[PDB]
């Protein structure tokens, strides 16, 4: 039905709206078993009255492992869970541009080798 | 000294390391007014017994305007400030793999037309 | 009468004496508007039992604006003022060289890329 | 770690970081006796409604003596200490150039034959 | 960037300043995974007022083991942790020599077959 | 009886077992004044259920001076005392390997120019 798609260069992972309030929606990758299935959480509220709007975004990548193959009966389980949440705060009367700027930056900001190098190998930022 | 560049298509805004504490570390595009400058606050800790590592990124885009052209005898002032923070959480023993993919995902995730739309116009996800 | 001159690279600005109390002198740059002109307040006192002498220097750079052109009925006024004061403390029986070295230090100290950056762009003294 | 260097004509003395509070840093010249070594106290605060920022610099030149040679049982001690502090006050919305000029002034200001004479020989600023 | 190197006769292990207050610095060997990575902690305070200076030095050698090779999924983990801390206490007005002596002794002291024999095989000191 | 020798290049100071309790054990260079003598306090315990073994080493260098040459009619007196303690912690089941390396490390670690510098002049580590 209602979905979202991402490309890992060549690969392609697809998310499906599983539950949904207009308030906060939730997506999952219905593929692997039931557990671990990669999840993403959306959100949205209004701080004070009309002051501003706050958007929240969680992302839960659980690392799963099946071994009923090598260990008698033991089932698939969750080793750990990694996350990446975003808390964006936007002003009510912003400039259509003022907002884009923000996006565009964060957009390229992330793509930065520096960033990933940080995240994956814990390499302090700046060069 | 230590810097970070950013691409907005052709435009390229550059950030400079101004401070470096223990857990903290701050960058900024010095140029322009004093108060009107882009802040990038980056942290890094490890709760529990080195059990996990938490990262944090704060981006501050203050929209500033100088009416020194319209009202002779005036200087720049700050309308409002919009932000974008990230709370990434990483497991101490995670696989270089897990850590990788996670980035790659968020990476493409953001570059999504859907996201952009959401942020700029407030368009709930899913299509 | 009693004056002081400074080289701003190529240009040279001149300060003239405006008053001479027993302890404190005062200088102003005779030029431009007679409202906000540069100021210097050099005071010299003695401590308790003639133990030491406490010098003091105040610098007053006012930022002035003339709207006589744009607004009909407007005069020169001062937006703001920025200072720089020094409080040197010297022991009576100091070594001749003892004193000098001090000066020399502060001298090259100020001419520091770091200091400059700190004062103008507000950059802490790392490196 | 975080250091500062100064040229005393030919020689060059180096200052190292000794502490880093949220507001104030502190440096000492790592050398000679560990009693009286040069000191620098760089503090930075903000005024009221973020109107302006108040920087402060303290310089501590202690005059030390080692009588281990002449007197049997004598150690290094400090005869006296001479300081030099700066209290710069800067307005938030200052003009980029507005600020600089200030620095530049104080710079060449200090390098003045007159200043030097005043500090060392105690000569008021006539001429 | 800022580092420290040690030789185990033929081998060579390198430490990198990861975090840093002028107060207490911290080094790690960014090589093996994230966990176990050999660590070293520095320190420094001032007992009472100017009384003396205390230096602290921890060293955490964790014994790590990977077996995702032989045990289904199980990850690398810490078996145990061994340490070696130092608490050196130095007097404010010490003799440049008085201090060295100390070092030099501890230096050779350690290299003593007696010492290692103690540490590794718990062989009471003295022969 | 039972002794421990030390090399300061050519110089060799020798320590003698004077006492031997249960957990304790003390050495000293008897020679010289009475109070002015080098102490080496070595201990050894095992907290918990033989879970771990803790070692402790205390080195006491008292700086002593006799002005019997300058002031006829006087005897030696102790200025101050500087120390160097070690708290090594060893796991009951650790590998002869682990235990080894650990020593070897500390061993070279100390012989480091960087350390020396640190101790004698207070030079924060890292280069």
């Amino acid at each position: 039905s209602k979905t979202i798609v991402l490309s890992v260069g060549e690969a392609t992972r697809t998310l499906t709206e599983i539950q949904s309030t207009a308030d906060r929606q939730i997506f999952e990758e219905k593929v692997g078993p039931l557990v671990g299935r990669l999840r993403l959480t959306a959100s949205l509220r209004q701080n004070g009255a009309k002051t501003a709007y706050r958007v929240n975004l969680k992302l839960d990548q659980a690392d799963v492992v099946d071994c009923s193959t090598s260990v008698c009966g033991e089932l698939p389980k969750v080793r750990y869970t990694q996350v990446w949440s975003h808390d964006v705060t936007i002003v009510a009367n912003s400039t259509e541009a003022s907002r884009k700027s923000l996006y565009d930056l964060t957009k390229s900001l992330v793509a930065t080798s520096q960033v990933e190098d940080l995240v994956v190998n814990l390499v302090p930022l700046g060069r």
